[PDB]
């Protein structure tokens, strides 16, 4: 007692850092490493390594290099330099390529300035780049590009690139490019924005700029027109300086064309075969194409006899979209995660040509992804270990005797690691294990023959040593008994705990659908700054909505956001402050996105449970929200369809209810994802009903609030905040 | 132990203070509404009568928004569905109802969405503009004749003006001015072709699901402006066959040489107009005086009749040149004009003889031109006891400059020192309209003995409530700064005591030619803080503020943000050296101009202010209205004055505000002061790590307005102070 605390400071000035050991794989037995500006590569069997790179070798480059990316080959290195952010993941930038046999820079036939996309062939040295929306491709470095297609144009066709929502909400990147194995072929989705509305928001840019700049975004809104998609397959190999390329394109299944549908997921089989996936836009039915290349004709073949459905009765598809398919090596069977009769998702067995799959898992546990499959086994990561859903361990399947089932990874280290994610060499002879708690993270490398301990990469020592001499906080993740429901939660309770003493409670929530925010997972974050020097116990809960414990909570909140997900952090909260050690006169609630929707619904209640809390960028009026994302879980706000709650799930309806609380409600304003408007009309129904509340905008900062200073500030704003409304010196 | 005046009695208004809004229509009687009727007055013997009974238009179907009756008394217009756009323009259907006829006007009707409408001054003749283009009806019943053709949105403004002429050139949406008989029809036309567009997202109702973006031409300080031409139509000569024939009337040369402005535009006789033209730079005025030529149907403006006012220690007039006030005849005219020693007084000018002769001289202001006839000139000024924050109306004998007259002063000089005055048509009746320091009282008088007549409203029914409340006292005196004097007032708590230390709270405009030091009477926030609160809210005149001279005046020339921001916090030092204030315990606050120099004192690092609220402030004068900014500040060119323009924002004083509480507040629909400019204040603070409170205020504009928000703002800036002050 009276020693160092973690500070606010220690968090924003990043006092104590977490040490990484980021590796890229290029080949079954060496992976690439950089370490103090220096590239390495190091060999996973013997564990000896040489510098591939020097950091000595561009000082007199001219510009900063942001990254890098190395052929396949190791024959080039991609240069990427003048990084332009847009959204979460698009961006533009200027691009060099360096030949490392001669030892010199690419000066002929360069790469553009402003490049949307560059991406290597995954074998050789072929480059597919986008530029003004179009699609181009080099067969050499050194020799011209061939352009592949005409009709792109700034906000209205995108030719081998998402738009926003595809972006964000379907593909979770900006490249629609998919490059064939060997890299004969090159497919790429075209996307038609042309009816699809704009968001519409003031950019305020440098004090220089006199006249605000208006950002014009394609956005498709609940119910709004989306765009349209087309699916496209190019030979890289028959490409004249002469003739254009030539394109065929592939035809979605005519049971999609009726409607409105997505292109959800593209996954190659073999050289000869893609596997194609397809949503309605009801999205509780999905048909994956099997496409073959007809060798005499030269066109793709997609039997309807083929076609693999997949449907929910009790919601939506998939956790965020229809699960991505893993091939055998042939290329006639892949294995894809099917939530099964009992509700939880299991890893399936499909052959191509033979109707129903094979349940290979099962039991009251989920599979969390399929990482790699060999001729002997398949390796997923599940949450099955002393059926802790918030526990994540890699096992390995028999495919001969499917009852052989190995964790690698449960007794490694019980104690200090419950949370393991995977990183496989090209055809699975070793694998990187990377724990993330509940202990400090610890990076692993293992031979995939004996599943055999190599080597440790990065233990966390250094910061092992520093946070001995901080008071840091516990962790302690339980459950409660709901309706005879087992519901997860976590606490990070404060140093020197004492069950004796009562402390004040802040719940951080997010509470999305397929959320989980009670994990073994290690973070050095704001809640460990409240819990080790204000002695504030941060909480989180998993309730109905919540993933990775079957169907039947996941989907409760199916067409009924902001009404379970809701109740249930009310009801943690309430079970919370009936245990001994809570102040239920000083409890408090926050979250952002979806949480600073859930926080504004539970002020709005009139529980009487919390006496303040923070919405930070919070959705309002699911009206207001994407599509994609939206019509996901709450359909279409037709009064045929699901208008009602739509009109019934709002954060504006419940304004007379704040008086009893004391709200902070903060938003930036260039928010290109939760739109500035639903905190301006959360703020103009609290004024129209005559309730007081703190406020903050963010000039304009984004989604993330994610700027140096930006970042500071709101923590700092917050803490304030939190700090009066506990009475905390 | 009485009840004290509380912010709920403020903001759901429970002491209103009544009102006598009249209308002359004649030179002995005047308009009144009352219970919605419409009374007719006789100014003599104070006899009425009902010219428009309440019950007539309960059967019409829509909110009657205003009424205006015709000269003659033939016909009424009927304004309803009102929508308001800016400070003073707005959108509006219309009906004309036939006295005589006792009927609405069934055909011909003027269209909906019409920008503005109005009367000739004689007669009933309308001329109305509809999607920017001018119209005029002979009779209301009959068909209307189109004049202009040009007319389109955003673009061409015909007979209406632009924004920054709306706001800080001819303070009104109307560009349109009939002859003294109902012959000629004046316009102005504006351009905005190359202006740039403000654009900032209007949110609407929650229903709307993508934001609306609001576009309106509006040059920023040194951007591209409006042109302005000017037209004059002969409505007696309109045919239905053949179109109306728009005379053009060329600005003067030494104003076409660059960019300029139409200022003022005033009919002398049925024959003669008077334009003022002002170059962009404002410290140059040229008033022509422009002829019919009945023979040729032409408007010729002799060169020689030009006359030029310019300004070396600053700009022309108080915010723009004063208007002309006409001899009967129209070969003379009486116009405010600063004089050698810099304090402003009535010039007399003759049509064709060049200067003018000076009629008033001395240490104090006119504040206005009031009424003119053969023997006597009328106007307001602050000379009674040399208070610049009194206004009297005085009378001026023509046949001999020395004869003046006080008719205010002395009819209670308790009660009144703050007047304001109406006039009959030809000056035989006068309204005298008090406005403190006690409560308003409105008198009528006869011109001709200067006879006090009647009492109108005397606020007895509000005397009687506030007999009842802890109500605060007002304190105007001055302060010594460098052996000048500068003016300041005090809302003091009731059962004030020098003994006793107060918290006090600075109430700033301090924007140029400001008075916030006057002896006029308000039931405004500053008196729930006193009342209630035990606050001092103390308002100071420092330099730039108005009605003191020139010298005072123009000493912020080229300058803002400089003397008027060092005078505040002067004036607060000075205050607080004063044994009554608690000096730990100064805050202050401001609206616009307020906002800006509220933030400018409180990034000064003084060590005076403890808190402060800002409110919809200008933060960087770049990003404020040509007309205005340029008046004061010049151009943000190297060549001109950007050094200035650059040293003088509130984001470069960003790192003081580490040392104070600071509240910011904005609507994220004003048009005026952008939202913009309290985005870049933000984003200021955040850049160099300073906490401060926000809150903006989602569609509303620079008033903030509304019911719901108006009650919202004052409320979030009471639990501020309160909480800055340590307050119960
Ligand atoms: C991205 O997505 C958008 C739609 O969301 C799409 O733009 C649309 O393209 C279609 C097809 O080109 C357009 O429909 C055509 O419009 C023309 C006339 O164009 C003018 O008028 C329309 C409105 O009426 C405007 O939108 C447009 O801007 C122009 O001002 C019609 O003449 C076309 O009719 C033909 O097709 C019919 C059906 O086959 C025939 O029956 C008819 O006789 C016409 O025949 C012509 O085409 C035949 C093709 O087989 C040919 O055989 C004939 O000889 C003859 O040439 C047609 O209705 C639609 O208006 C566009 N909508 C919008 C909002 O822009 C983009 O093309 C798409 N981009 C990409 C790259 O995929
Ligand atoms: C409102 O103001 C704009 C200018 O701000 C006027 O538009 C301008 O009109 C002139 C007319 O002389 C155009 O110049 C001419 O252009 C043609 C070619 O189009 C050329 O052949 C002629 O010799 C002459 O130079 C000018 O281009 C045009 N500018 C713009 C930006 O549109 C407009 O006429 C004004 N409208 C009214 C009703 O006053
Ligand atoms: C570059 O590499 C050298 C040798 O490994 C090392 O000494 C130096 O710290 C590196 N330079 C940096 C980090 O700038
Ligand atoms: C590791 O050692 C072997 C044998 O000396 C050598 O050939 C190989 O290049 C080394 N690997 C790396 C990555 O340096
Ligand atoms: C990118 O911009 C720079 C600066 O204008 C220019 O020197 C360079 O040539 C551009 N890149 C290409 C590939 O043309
Ligand atoms: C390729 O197609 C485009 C039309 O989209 C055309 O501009 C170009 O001429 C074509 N190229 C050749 C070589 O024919
Ligand atoms: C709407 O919300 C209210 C309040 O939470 C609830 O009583 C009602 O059941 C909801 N459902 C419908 C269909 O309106
Ligand atoms: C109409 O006028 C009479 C006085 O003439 C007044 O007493 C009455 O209250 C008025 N009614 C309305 C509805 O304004
Ligand atoms: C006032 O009284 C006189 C005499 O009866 C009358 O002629 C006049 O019309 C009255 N005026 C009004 C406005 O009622
Ligand atoms: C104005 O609109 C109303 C309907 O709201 C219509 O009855 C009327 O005819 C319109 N007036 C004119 C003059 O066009
Ligand atoms: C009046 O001028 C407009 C074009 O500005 C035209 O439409 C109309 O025909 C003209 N009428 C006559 C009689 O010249
Ligand atoms: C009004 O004055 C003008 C001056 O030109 C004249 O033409 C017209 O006849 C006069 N009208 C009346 C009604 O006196
Ligand atoms: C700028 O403003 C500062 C305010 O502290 C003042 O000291 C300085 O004299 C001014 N000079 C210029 C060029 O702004």
């Amino acid at each position: 007692f009276s020693r160092k605390t973690y500070t606010l400071t220690d968090y924003l000035k990043n006092t104590y850092r977490l040490k990484l050991y980021s590796l890229r794989w290029i080949s079954d037995h060496e992976y690439l490493y950089k370490q103090e500006n220096n590239i390495l590569v190091f060999n996973a069997e013997y564990g000896n390594s040489s510098v591939f790179l020097e950091n000595s070798t561009f000082d007199e480059f001219g510009h900063s290099i942001n990254d890098y990316s190395i052929s396949p080959d190791g024959q080039f290195i991609l240069l990427e330099y003048n990084y332009v952010k847009q959204w979460r993941h698009s961006y533009t930038a200027s691009y060099d390529i360096y030949d490392l046999n001669k030892r010199q820079l690419i000066t002929e036939e360069r790469i553009p300035n402003n490049t949307q996309w560059v991406t290597w062939s995954p074998v050789g040295h072929k480059l597919a780049y986008v530029w003004n929306n179009d699609i181009y491709v080099k067969i050499e470095p050194n020799l011209p590009s061939y352009r592949i297609t005409w009709t792109g144009k700034e906000d209205i066709i995108y030719n081998g690139i998402t738009d926003w929502v595809y972006e964000e909400e379907v593909f979770s990147a900006y490249s629609a490019l998919w490059w064939s194995p060997n890299g004969t072929f090159l497919a790429y989705a075209q996307f038609n924005d042309t009816e699809v509305p704009l968001i519409e928001y003031s950019f305020y840019s440098d004090e220089s700029l006199q006249y605000p700049k208006t950002v014009r975004v394609p956005y498709p809104k609940a119910g709004a027109v989306n765009p349209t998609v087309k699916f496209f397959v190019v030979n890289t190999d028959s490409l004249s300086s002469v003739t254009n390329a030539t394109s065929i394109q592939i035809t979605a299944p005519a049971s999609m064309l009726i409607g409105d549908h997505y292109l959800c997921d593209v996954t190659w089989a073999t050289q000869e075969r893609i596997s194609l996936q397809w949503l309605r836009r009801i999205q509780n039915y999905s048909v994956m194409d099997i496409c073959d290349y007809d060798e005499s004709s030269g066109r793709w073949n997609c039997l309807v006899a083929r076609q693999h459905i997949e449907m929910s009765t009790t919601g939506w598809v998939g956790r965020f979209r229809p699960s991505e398919p893993h091939f055998t090596l042939d290329g006639n069977s892949f294995y894809k995660i099917i939530s099964n009769e009992e509700g939880y998702r299991h890893i399936c067995y499909f052959q191509i040509d033979k109707k129903d799959c094979t349940f290979i898992t099962k039991g009251t546990w989920e599979v969390i992804g399929i990482e790699a499959l060999t001729s002997d086994y398949l390796y997923y990561i599940s949450n099955e270990y002393k059926g802790m859903p918030g526990g994540r361990n890699l096992y390995k399947i028999q495919l001969s005797d499917y009852t052989k089932v190995t964790c690698l990874s449960c007794e490694l280290n019980p104690e200090r690691c419950q949370y393991y994610s995977v990183s496989f060499s090209k055809e699975a002879k070793y694998y990187q294990l990377r724990c993330s708690g509940p202990g400090l993270p610890l990076y692993t490398l293992h031979s995939s023959v004996n599943d055999k301990g190599l080597r440790v990469l990065e233990d966390n020592s250094a910061l092992d040593k520093m946070l001995q001499n901080v008071q840091m906080p516990s962790k302690k993740l339980d459950f409660i008994i709901l309706n005879e429901t087992k519901f997860w939660y976590q606490m990070i309770l404060p140093p020197h705990f004492d069950k004796s003493k009562k402390y004040p409670l802040l719940l951080d929530v997010y509470a999305g659908p397929c959320s989980q925010k009670a994990d073994t997972v290690f973070r050095l974050n704001w809640a460990t700054y409240l819990a080790s020097t204000e002695n504030i116990i941060v909480a989180s809960f998993d309730g109905r909505g919540s993933g990775y414990q079957g169907d039947k909570i996941m989907h409760a909140i199916n067409r009924r956001l902001g009404t379970f997900e809701v109740e249930d952090q009310i009801e943690a909260a309430r079970q919370f402050s009936k245990m001994g050690f809570v102040d239920n006169k000083r409890i408090a609630i926050w979250g952002w996105s979806y949480g600073g929707y859930v926080t504004s619904m539970v002020l709005g209640s009139g529980s009487g449970v919390f006496k303040c809390g923070i919405a930070v960028a919070p959705v309002s009026r699911w009206e207001y929200y994407d599509s994609v994302y939206t019509e996901r879980y709450m359909g279409l706000p037709t009064p045929e369809d699901n208008l009602d709650h739509y009109r019934n799930s709002t954060v504006m309806s419940r304004a007379e209810n704040f008086k009893q609380v004391e709200y902070l409600l903060i938003h930036g304003t260039a928010d290109d994802n939760v739109h500035f408007q639903q905190s301006a009309q959360i703020s103009k129904a609290l004024v129209d009903v005559g309730v007081d509340f703190q406020a903050m905008w963010y000039t304009d900062e984004d989604h993330g609030i994610a700027s140096s200073t930006a970042h500071q500030h709101i923590y700092t704003h917050m803490s304030h905040f939190i700090k009066q409304c506990f009475s905390l010196p």
